[PDB]
């Protein structure tokens, strides 16, 4: 049978504090649940935001982490698609394949377990984590900051057994999102003129996608010029820093492209830049995709004239990929060398040093740091 | 040769004043211009806006009117596609067929003569209108409030010689716009659930378009319940008055459609309703099209979350129809009874009574008033 597992996990006892390396207890999988041995997990600003406690719906204590890759340790009752030994990637965006969202080809927003997941609980309404006699909450349905985690069976992507887990763990977030933003949401045509605001892992993935789609011009935008070199390696035809111009960035872009770009992607989470991104789009057919996640309460704005004259405002969640069926295919595209993953890894750390990943982010020197479990 | 024509015209000497029936002079067409005898003209909210004095780009004295139908009286040098006697409809959205916009299948916003047209002048930079020794400006490149007008040769649609002009003049604006918003901009699929905000001529045309596209549900929304009866005749499956509910209209719509509509159309020009229209759209795939023209300076807003979770914000100008090639086909759709036109006419007046159209308009008792020249 599946017995309780005692392992290590990085616990966030409270907001605004460093993660704590603790010894925790991980209950066996219940019906339709999967316990996964996490081999590698990445860290990104999403975890840091929740950690800062700025997230109104963020609760503690909790085990963060949403970019993981590992191996199925055991499955609960009724699980037949997965088995111990299967190579997998936990997904914060599940795919039950039965709800109205999963059945609609235009979205990937499965709502099957959203409510419980939002409360850091499994579908049955409880947590599988405990530490020092206290219940510890799950996070984004994945909690990859643990040697072992339990997730809903519909939050699992079975992938190629040969995939390097210390790499593909990044397909659990940034890469897949940016890439999909370009090919699924925007669906840009060959020859398209693009602008990408924010050159972090998400922006680079968008550039990668724009290149795959055959974009003619890809203009990278970031206030941190250190991001430019890698952006060009990914395919950006040129990069500009808004700080080097006195006019609003959208005016600069409009001037550089004789009217504006065909497609723009905001990968920062700044509502003022989102507006700029929209207005930087060419009249008549310009399309702007919001990828960044703005702070709660903030809102975007513009004059309706912008839309009436042809521009379209869109958004994306996890690049629009129906998670369970897409992630494996994304892993295969990486294996076949169609897309990149390795190039996103800027730093590597051991589990005990996980907190260093946060310092790296606050230094502005990282795309994606990989932490070895 | 082509002589100066002395005729009557409804002149707007100044903002905030009613139109004046004056004796004017209409110069002969210069190179690439067409002089048209206006047989019928309608009046719509656009004209009134300029007349009010609120339009920041409105100048006087000027001859308004952009919804007309007539007969070519004579053509200027270099014109071979058109000849005296041809049945036509003046277009405020031209189609030179050569510029970047005309060449692009995704837009209908020809920019060839925009500059001069915005100044109420012909392409050569001058006006063909004079009255009591003063130059009178052109309006929207059409100036249909005159027995005779002169337009750029690229601002003309040659139509079916059998079309009743006291009817098809309406295809010069409202009907074509609303209809196109549904079939060109939204391109809704059969079975779609739609919501239409504003049940005037534009909203009714949208409904007509939704019905032609095979929508399963068409929910009309207007604060004036007198608009409901005609909306249902056009195909609205039901009509609701936001004033009858205590919660935001978007919540009402979400509730009655189990998540929101597939497509919504704002046909009012109210930025608050535009937001509601966007938020009334179903998560994951909802699309909202802004058709209404908000007062300059006003802005639309919402939380990026709405877009990130799948909703798309669009706009439309003249229903996205490439004017010159489309209008004739729309007249044919009317002639073959595919679309309606007659049903939009609520009142008829003689030229001398033109000002009553504005009164009818503001009283809220009209869809479209047709003025017989
Ligand atoms: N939609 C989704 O499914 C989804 C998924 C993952 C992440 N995201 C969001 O994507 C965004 C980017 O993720 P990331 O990992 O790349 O973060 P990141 O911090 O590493 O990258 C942000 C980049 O934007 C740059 N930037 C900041 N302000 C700027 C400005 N005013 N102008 C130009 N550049 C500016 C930053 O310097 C940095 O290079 C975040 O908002 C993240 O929450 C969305
Ligand atoms: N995009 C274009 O190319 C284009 C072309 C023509 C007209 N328009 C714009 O379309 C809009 C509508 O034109 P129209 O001729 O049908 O105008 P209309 O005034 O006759 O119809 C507007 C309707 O909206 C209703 N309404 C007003 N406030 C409302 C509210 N709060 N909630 C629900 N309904 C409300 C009014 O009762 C009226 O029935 C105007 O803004 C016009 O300028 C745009
Ligand atoms: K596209
Ligand atoms: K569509
Ligand atoms: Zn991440
Ligand atoms: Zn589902
Ligand atoms: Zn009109
Ligand atoms: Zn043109």
């Amino acid at each position: 049978a599946n017995e309780v597992i005692k392992c290590k996990a990085a616990v966030a006892w409270e907001a605004g504090k460093p993660l704590s390396i603790e010894e925790i207890e991980v209950a066996p999988p219940k019906a339709h649940e999967v316990r996964i041995k996490i081999i590698a997990t990445a860290v990104c600003h999403t975890d840091a935001y929740t950690l800062s406690g700025a997230d109104p719906e963020g609760c503690f204590p909790v085990i963060l982490g949403h970019e993981g890759a590992g191996i199925v340790e055991s499955v609960g009752e009724g699980v037949t698609k997965l088995k111990a030994g299967d190579t997998v990637i936990p997904l914060y965006i599940p795919q039950c394949g039965e709800c109205k969202f999963c059945l609609n080809p235009k979205t990937n927003l499965c709502q099957k377990i959203r409510v419980t997941q939002g409360k850091g609980l499994m579908p049955d309404g409880t947590s599988r984590f405990t530490c020092k006699g206290k219940t510890i909450l799950h996070y984004m349905g994945t909690s990859t900051f643990s040697e072992y985690t339990v997730v809903a069976d519909i939050s699992v992507a079975k992938i190629d057994p040969l995939a390097p887990l210390d790499k593909v763990c990044l397909l659990g977030c940034g890469i897949s999102t940016g890439y999909g933003a370009a090919v699924n949401t925007a669906k840009l045509e060959p020859g398209s003129v693009c602008a990408v605001f924010g050159l972090g892992g998400v922006g680079l993935a968008v550039i990668m996608g724009c290149k795959v789609a055959g974009a003619s011009r890809i203009i990278g935008v970031d206030i941190n010029k250190d991001k430019f070199a890698r952006a060009k390696e990914f395919g950006a035809t040129e990069c500009i820093n808004p700080q080097d111009f006195s006019k609003p960035i959208q005016e600069v872009l409009i001037e550089m492209t004789d009217g504006g770009v065909d497609y723009s992607f905001e990968c920062i989470g700044n509502v003022k830049v989102m507006r700029a991104a929209l207005e930087a789009c060419h009249k008549g057919w310009g399309v702007s995709v919001v990828v960044g996640v703005a702070a709660s309460g903030e809102e975007i704005a513009t004059r309706p004239f912008q839309l009436v004259t042809g521009r379209t405002w869109k958004g994306t969640a996890f690049g629009g990929w129906k998670s369970v069926e897409s992630v494996p295919k994304l892993v295969s595209e990486y294996m076949s060398k169609k897309i990149k993953v390795d190039e996103f890894v800027t730093h590597n750390l051991s589990f005990d040093e996980i907190n260093k990943a946060f310092e790296l982010m606050h230094s502005g020197k990282s795309i994606r740091t990989v932490v070895k479990i």
